[PDB]
């Protein structure tokens, strides 16, 4: 159903018909405080007025670095990049270079950007251990040093380290899977990853492009009490300004895009991380928004006797209509979901003034602008939609 | 040198010192720093929604402006960086032709992606440009010397049937400024067209810089794909690749609304200034003449190549490639000169192969001041 945006503010889109739509997708993750956040955008505009890109060292560099180090426990030094994809590629090159090894371990459904060595077919994928290129025109050996396992399968993971631990440069992982449903790690799973990588000499890389500053102030790292060797950040960090980073403790960081680290980007980081740092109860409040939305949506689906799957970590949340007839991975979750009907539901909800992505595996990203009154409206819209389904 | 702020052609240091910048952040700032037309537009988009990940009215306006100004571009795909646009262009070529081999030229830089990142021995050696790349990263990548038609003809005679693409900075602007030898771009166009290989112009630097329609327009040779960035977005992070409909048969930030706004404001501005490239040419000429005079007056040999406002200046101890140019340059003394010029209030990059990028804010009076500063520097050398 065609939706062309004219403007956006808070949790609202205005389309080109001047229709207004409550947005549950929120641009895929960066907008913790909603669209058109003035504290952030005043700072970024100000930096445009004062020089946004000189390619030279700037006072802001040390401030953005210090705020990330402060809020993210496992980060002490950071290198900036222009995207998540770039930060991932650099982190993985660092791990290969640092360990003298080539193999990188991924999990099925986990998405780490479009770079040549990690771009796998995810949802478009056969078995979880098959490594299938995610785009046409990649070189034949693109993935020849990349391996894949099912998310939350400790036995396969132990087997792989027993066989090949000596060859593994890194394990990269969305600590909470947020690109193929929202699927938290099974209990002990992150700790097992940390133990196996530590024992083998492999670097553990948390891709926190989504989870960072979202599931807790210090990300999944802080929330689950497991510290990786490298952390990739983006999205919330810059408030939706294109910027990203990777970092780690000094030991891990011992060893390039021209836009990487430009002044407006770092200003956005300073304003966004500054704003978060000044709101010590922010994550308790986000948690309450998340809870209220989850309860509301559940009630509406239970009331229309439509089975639904909902996983939530804070304001990160997947909502999926189930077939008329706890998943630990993408295969298990996808097998339960009624994709066609969920698309139909999305069409209907959009007509009622609520936008979520039509693919039931694309999560919702709530913000402080999703107030109790906004959520009550979403409920009415969803109920009106379900009745029409 | 740590920057506090910048405006026009000026930097302010954390000591509140003022410095005329000849580097200008490596290419995007055709009108200088803090261009208010472009600022005002980008700030305005922040106030109205900078990223929803959804189709926006701006999408069609940015696309149309690029298709208007760049002859060989009819459809375009946006990206967050030059690196990403290059990677996508090359994947499109490999996929479209069913081939894998990509041809690059020594010294030519196309970003950091796995299949093109070469170290900037012989010009035909393909050396990885970063540690930690996979062993086969460059196994489908070949390299020739810039401006060597014989080697190029030999390669197509032997392997033309296997080549998915040739990628090229149509003017080399990452290793000196070394234009194509006369007829070289035409040869590339002919050899690629005959072999079924795609010709990819990396115009990240040259786009909207050496001419309104880029090197394509300036040299009258149209590639199958074009990569754009830098000037296109005014230094907002954004890039694109595109081509004719025939040839054209995403990073989450790719195509966000503030980026496309910056493109609309910048390309709109350039579209309104039909003599802009004539005026940039006059700035370039005046700088080149000025610098030549100062060096000749101190009897210091210097090499200067210029295409419009793109220009390399190198103290010496016509080169057609990097090897020939580097052999002539006195790198240590050029670094020393840079130190001295910086104390005099003029910044250029200390490596003599890093070019200068002039802007409409480098006025005649700015250039006269640069001349004084460079003379006071040379005398100190
Ligand atoms: C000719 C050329 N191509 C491609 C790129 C890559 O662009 P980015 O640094 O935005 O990835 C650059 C960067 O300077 C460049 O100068
Ligand atoms: C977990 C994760 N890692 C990496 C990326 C890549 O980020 P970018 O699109 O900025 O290259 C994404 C994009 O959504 C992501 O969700």
């Amino acid at each position: 159903l065609p939706l062309v945006v004219r403007s956006a503010g808070g949790c609202l889109l205005r389309d080109v018909e001047d229709g207004e739509i409550i947005d549950l997708n929120m641009g895929y993750g960066p907008h913790l405080f909603g669209y058109a956040d003035r504290e952030v955008l005043d700072a970024v505009a100000d930096q445009f007025a004062k020089g946004h890109m000189t390619g030279l060292p700037h006072e802001l560099d040390a401030r953005a670095g210090a705020l990330i180090a402060e809020l993210v426990p496992g980060v002490e030094q950071v290198r900036f990049a222009n995207s998540g994809t770039e930060a991932v590629a650099s982190a993985l090159r660092l791990a290969r270079a640092t360990t003298g090894r080539t193999l990188v371990v991924t999990f099925e459904g986990h998405y780490h950007g479009w770079s040549e060595t990690v771009l796998r077919a995810g949802k478009t994928a056969t078995r979880p251990t098959d490594v299938v290129p995610g785009a046409l025109g990649m070189i034949p050996e693109a993935l020849a040093h990349t391996v894949q396992l099912g998310w939350n399968d400790p036995d396969a993971l132990r087997e792989l380290f027993a066989r090949d631990g000596d060859r593994i440069a890194a394990v990269i992982v969305e600590p909470v899977l947020a690109n193929a449903g929202v699927i938290p790690p099974a209990p002990g799973f992150l700790q097992l990853l940390r133990e196996l990588t530590g024992r083998s000499g492999a670097m553990l890389v948390f891709d926190e492009v989504i989870t960072g500053f979202r599931v807790a102030r210090g990300g999944a790292q802080e929330r689950y009490g497991v510290e990786p060797d490298l952390t990739v950040l983006s999205k919330v960090m810059g408030g939706g300004f294109p910027v990203a980073a990777f970092g780690g403790r000094r030991h891990a960081m011992r060893m390039a895009g021209v836009y990487a680290g430009n002044h407006a980007a770092l200003r956005a980081v300073v304003a966004m991380l500054g704003k978060i740092r000044s709101l010590p109860d922010l994550y308790e409040r986000l948690e309450d928004t998340g809870q209220y939305m989850e309860d509301t949506v559940r009630e509406v689906f239970a009331t229309e006797k439509r089975p639904v799957h909902i996983n939530r970590v804070g304001t990160l949340m997947s909502v999926a209509l189930l077939k008329g007839s706890e998943p630990r991975d993408l295969r298990q979750l996808a097998a339960l979901v009624d994709f066609p009907r969920h698309r139909r539901l999305q069409t209907l909800a959009q007509k009622e003034g609520v936008y979520f992505h039509p693919n039931a595996l694309e999560p919702w990203f709530l913000s402080t602008a999703h107030t109790r009154d906004v959520i009550d409206k979403v409920a009415g819209a969803l109920q009106r939609s379900l009745v029409g389904l």
